[PDB]
């Protein structure tokens, strides 16, 4: 052992007087102290230590420094600091979404046919359609709503059987391509 003799006894004189000392009377502590001409590297050593000492610019000292102990050791290099509490995700609980934006343009019309597609998972056929609409939201509504294939294909895929354009089916297209 050497250089931990020389860390220790600086935390030691610091600690035991816990009042810091000026590093210009630094030297002459540690040779009243411990007996020995103080080098001026270890000046350098007292600057870096983060485990025996803090050098500090107190308002009062203007041209030089306090030596305080050790006590001011670890204020914030824990390391382990996103596990030592691990807070839940958002900013507060108050602010669970922080993203914000709007939906696309889905009139109530467009609502009545998504809806109920996503309610059949064999889609809704070109007569059910109108069927189920008219009994799932107690209406009875205008053709230009219901027989308007063309708005219907904006919510749906619409899909032909027995021929092209024969008879007809709708699964959900449900369209919301707005991110913000």
């Amino acid at each position: 052992g050497h250089m931990d003799e020389v860390q220790n006894r600086i935390k030691e004189i610091l600690d035991k007087h816990n009042n810091g000392i000026w590093i210009s009377k630094l030297p002459h502590f540690y040779k009243e102290f411990y007996k020995e001409d103080l080098n001026q590297g270890v000046l350098q050593q007292f600057e870096h230590w983060p485990h025996i000492c803090t050098v500090e610019k107190p308002c009062g000292g203007g041209q030089d420094s306090l030596l305080y102990p050790a006590r001011r050791e670890q204020p914030l290099k824990s390391d382990q600091d996103p596990e030592k509490e691990l807070p839940p995700p958002p900013p507060a609980p108050k602010q669970e979404v922080p993203s914000q934006g709007s939906p696309a343009v889905m009139p109530d019309v467009k609502e009545k046919v998504a809806e109920l597609l996503g309610k059949y998972s064999s889609g809704l056929w070109a007569s059910a359609l109108p069927k189920a609409f008219e009994d799932m939201y107690k209406v009875k509504f205008p053709e230009d709503a219901l027989k308007n294939l063309a708005s219907l294909s904006d919510v749906c895929t619409i899909n032909y059987i027995s021929g092209n354009t024969q008879k007809a089916i709708l699964y959900a297209k449900l369209p919301l391509p707005t991110d913000k």
